[PDB]
């Protein structure tokens, strides 16, 4: 099977595990250790094909620079998530971004940005039209996800592998 490889970034708190978690077991996670980095691999049927995602959780805390360096280069395609309701996760995808790109040199990598937490409309601070213009700007898609109703779960991850699929 066509095996695609797919890493959450996004810096803390954002998500990343409570969009994996729905995405692999249908529950909406709200305690999973901030700190604990995971894998998760799913056979899926992506527009008819059986495929296999693999999906790596990355909870922040290699700090060793050609560790973390390793794991991108490692990966396919990025889920570059970050919160609605905090303007710093969204300033920090910038950082994510550039660290892709100096790994994977190349400016199409499969990459969404994702502004979750799409639930909490009344906490938002970063703007629908700011993430737009910012995935514009980089030539991306952007999609806005809640991990809690289940928004966009699938669309993320599907729409990344059509991207893994179709760019490499
Ligand atoms: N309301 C809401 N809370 C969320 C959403 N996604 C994550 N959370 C909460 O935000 C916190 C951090 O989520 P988590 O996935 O652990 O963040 P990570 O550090 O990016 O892995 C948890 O308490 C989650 O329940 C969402 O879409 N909506
Ligand atoms: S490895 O398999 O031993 C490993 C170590 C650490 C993680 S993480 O906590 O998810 N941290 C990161 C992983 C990939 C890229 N950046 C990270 O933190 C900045 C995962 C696997
Ligand atoms: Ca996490």
């Amino acid at each position: 099977l066509a095996l695609h490889k797919v890493i959450m970034v996004g810096s803390g708190g954002v998500g990343k595990s409570a969009l994996t978690l729905q995405f692999m077991y249908d529950e909406f996670v709200e305690d999973y250790e901030p700190t604990k980095a995971d894998s998760y691999r799913k056979k899926v049927v992506l527009d008819g094909e059986e495929v296999q995602i693999d999906i790596l959780d990355t909870a922040g805390q290699e700090d060793y620079a050609a560790i973390r360096d390793n794991y991108f280069r490692s990966g396919e395609g990025f889920l570059c998530v970050f919160s609605i309701t905090e303007m710093e996760s969204f300033a920090a995808t910038a950082d994510f971004r550039e660290q892709i790109l100096r790994v994977k040199e190349d400016e199409n990598v499969p990459f969404l940005l994702v502004g979750n937490k799409s639930d909490l409309e009344d906490k938002r601070q970063v703007s629908v039209e700011e993430a737009k213009n910012r995935a514009e700007q980089w030539n991306v898609n952007y999609v806005e996800t809640s991990a809690k109703t289940r928004a966009n779960v699938d669309k993320v991850f599907f729409d990344l592998m059509r991207e893994i699929r179709a760019r490499l």
